[PDB]
């Protein structure tokens, strides 16, 4: 199809159209991106992800057409330590992607120790960093083997849903994303992106997470999708 | 999802979200449901059905909800016969649904010689006149429960809206050629009645003796459960 939408509100148990890998399931009609105990409580050494089962078609040589698509979506993190981790990540992959052996903790289940667009939403420290404040959390754009090609400050609060937007127009390239609180606080990031360059025609969309030695859960609260292809 | 939609202009060859089941492939940016030869030929004997992969919650008990859906698309049938078979059909089924053994023909794939709502244009000869094809809706086992007259035109595409109110639960049948010949027909069903929560969507064909192509061109459709 040249278009394809849905929308999950919530996420009631009797799933249909997600894939799940790792520890990823379903608990209080919210997905549980990483491990949690029969309390709720996130656990250590997690990674799990879930991909739309629908491929969306990103672009089409033949035609000369690139899609204009938008992902929004709200999660929130929860941990009893002071300093949870490691983060969430909304990403594009090829189609059969799975969990890179070795990609815990601040990999995200996403790299290991590649053809991918994502958003991280990092909580973790890194001792390199060497695109963001390693002494605060950032939200990053990700591009193939280039993590965080740009990123912007960003602040944890522990229980608190963050609402986040992701566009993409094929005309400007442009990749925005637009993340707030139920306050207001608002963060902003956006880089240029020719997803022909780094990514197949058709992939497959979902998110991403993990907790090495320091943990929280990555909740999945709710996500809709629209993606249609267009000239160019 | 409680809401789902997606858009087929055309049916280029690299398609990666259809089950396709039978001899159902796609030549010439179309889905042929029914098998065709080396010159594009209609052959006897062929069944063929696609479903879109991603399921469709169609209602849900807990939330005592039923979705509002709608279904378009456009075929065309083409056969050096005067007489071509046996039909085409836009079906909603069971996920796990699959070609039923001994189904071709006028069973068009569908039926075994059943949970299930489709709605079918029969070219070939009740609760209608064999004298002339009909447009059909089935309802689980009961095929025909409501018909209307038809006319077959060789080549021509016939567009085509299958829409579902849940709140009236009339499933609403709407075809028109290019020279605004119109075919309507509605039949009220509650589809929890018949069909599980979650069930596929997709298109049936077939011919016995008697054959034709089954062009289906383009199909866009579109769900969202409501209170
Ligand atoms: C101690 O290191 C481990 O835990 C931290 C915090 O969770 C991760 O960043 C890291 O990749 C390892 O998995
Ligand atoms: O095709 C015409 C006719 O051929 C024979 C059987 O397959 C019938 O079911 C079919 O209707």
């Amino acid at each position: 199809q040249d278009s394809l939408s849905f929308g999950f509100p919530t996420f009631p148990s009797d799933q249909k159209n997600l894939i799940f890998q790792g520890d990823a399931q379903i608990k209080n009609n919210a997905v549980q991106l990483t491990k949690t105990d029969s309390n709720g409580n996130p656990v250590a050494s997690t990674v799990g992800r879930i991909l739309f089962s629908a491929q969306v078609h990103l672009w089409e040589k033949s035609s000369s057409r690139v899609a204009n698509f938008q992902s929004q979506f709200s999660f929130s993190l929860k941990s009893p330590l002071s300093n949870g981790a490691d983060g969430i990540a909304f990403f594009i992959a090829p189609p059969d992607t799975t969990i890179p052996s070795g990609s815990g903790g601040g990999l995200l289940g996403l790299f290991a120790p590649n053809q991918v667009i994502a958003v991280e939403f990092d909580t973790f420290y890194a001792q390199d960093s060497n695109t963001w404040d390693p002494n605060y959390p950032h939200i990053g754009i990700d591009v193939n083997s280039i993590r965080s090609v740009k990123t912007v400050k960003w602040d944890r609060r522990d229980g608190q849903s963050l609402n986040v937007l992701v566009t993409f127009n094929p005309s400007t390239r442009n990749l925005d994303v637009v993340a707030t609180y139920s306050d207001g606080t608002r963060y902003e990031v956006s880089y240029e992106v020719d997803v022909r360059s780094v990514l197949p025609e058709w992939v497959r969309v979902g998110f991403s997470a993990a907790s090495g030695e320091q943990y929280q859960t990555h909740t999945l609260e709710s996500w809709s999708f629209t993606s249609t292809l267009l000239y160019t």
